[PDB]
């Protein structure tokens, strides 16, 4: 019941049923940012997939549609006017998942049209020998936060359509990103800036989307190297993006990063499921499971009386992005 309790509390605190959007914080003065709203959309989907309560499941399934509808009312159906390719791709990825859950073809169309806009027009072979640009306005940097989500979105589209076009895209994007945006041992770099080079700053959400795309490529291709890729990035996270007690770091004050544990936990759950199914990396699997469970318990021990957990997991206004990670964590496998 913990996942159910956490999701219900999150909705009670942050869901606006009038605007069909999440509030940015408990003051209820501003709705959540566009890109983060896609991530909260995926949280609703994860809760939907996790719960065993048929009543809550039906409510969450409806909410999947309402989140899309509330966003389209404010931002339109065509997001290609947004200069941030990642903003577009986070929504394309969400849309692909919403299709999988609802079977509603509008989500497949949203996913495919937006993925195609970004991949077909924003991939470049010249700078850095490959990669998708962060922006469709100015072309100055190629970033983990667009490239690995794009590989994930391609993998969802492959699974849905069976069109090898999308597997080929995922393979190509990931190969480039592994080569140019990692150290080869699981540290994912933030971006490569033209006239500068790589910026080797690691963050939770970029570890996460790298891990998720690697797991998805493992499953689609049968090539064990991808599982090894995922494990190295999980190990790096567990050892190097934690405090002295092994609790995942707080990445504030940056507003985009503060909630990044949400994306990380979503993707660590994918790795956990694949390790459990396959029996591969059994020693690491045991250590990883124990460490995940520890993080989750520590986070939830800081819940307030309304069952909301601030995103500083080691320690009056609660924010929906920062608070989402603890909810995500209870709505995994
Ligand atoms: C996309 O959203 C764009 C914009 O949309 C607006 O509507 C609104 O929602 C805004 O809030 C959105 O920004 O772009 C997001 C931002 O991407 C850029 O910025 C992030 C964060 O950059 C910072 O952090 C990195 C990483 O390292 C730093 O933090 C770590 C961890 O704490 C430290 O260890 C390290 O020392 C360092 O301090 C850093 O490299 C940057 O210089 C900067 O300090 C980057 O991660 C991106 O690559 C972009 O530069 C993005 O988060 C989303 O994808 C969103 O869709």
């Amino acid at each position: 019941s913990d996942g159910d309790t956490a999701m219900k509390a999150f909705n009670d605190t942050f869901w606006d049923p009038n605007a069909k959007m999440f509030w940015k914080d408990s003051k209820r003065e501003k709705h959540q940012d566009f890109w983060v709203e896609a991530e909260l959309w995926e949280l609703v989907m994860d809760a939907y997939q996790h719960t065993s309560d048929p009543a809550l499941k039906a409510e969450l399934k409806t909410q999947i549609d309402d989140v899309y509808d509330g966003t389209v009312a404010k931002y339109g159906q065509d997001w290609t006017n947004n200069p941030f390719n990642d903003n577009i791709m986070w929504w394309a990825m969400g849309s692909a998942r919403a299709y999988q859950i609802t079977g509603n073809p509008r989500y497949l169309e949203a996913a495919r049209d937006h993925f195609d806009f970004v991949y077909d027009t924003q991939w470049d072979e010249e700078f850095a020998n490959g990669g998708i640009w962060w922006l469709n306005s100015d072309h100055n940097t190629k970033n983990a936060c667009i490239n690995f989500p794009a590989a994930q979105a391609a993998l969802y589209l492959y699974d849905i359509t069976k069109d090898e076009h999308y597997l080929n895209a995922a393979t190509k994007i990931f190969r480039w990103g592994k080569t140019m945006l990692t150290d080869g041992n699981g540290k994912v770099f933030d971006r490569i800036e033209i006239e500068h080079g790589a910026v080797p700053d690691a963050t939770h959400y970029n570890q996460g989307t790298y891990i998720g795309s690697a797991v998805g490529l493992y499953k689609a291709t049968g090539n064990a190297v991808y599982l090894d890729d995922a494990v190295k990035a999980a190990k790096f996270t567990k050892n190097h993006l934690v405090d002295s007690n092994g609790v995942l770091n707080y990445e504030g004050p940056n507003g985009d990063l503060k909630g990044g544990k949400t994306i990380l936990m979503r993707n660590l759950a994918h790795l956990q499921k694949t390790l459990d199914e396959t029996g591969q990396y059994p020693e690491f699997s045991a250590e990883f499971d124990e460490w995940l469970a520890f993080n989750i318990e520590m986070a939830w021990s800081h819940q307030n009386s309304d069952h909301i957990v601030d995103g500083n997991w080691a320690g009056g206004t609660y924010e929906s992005w920062s608070s989402a990670a603890a909810v995500q964590a209870l709505n995994g496998i």
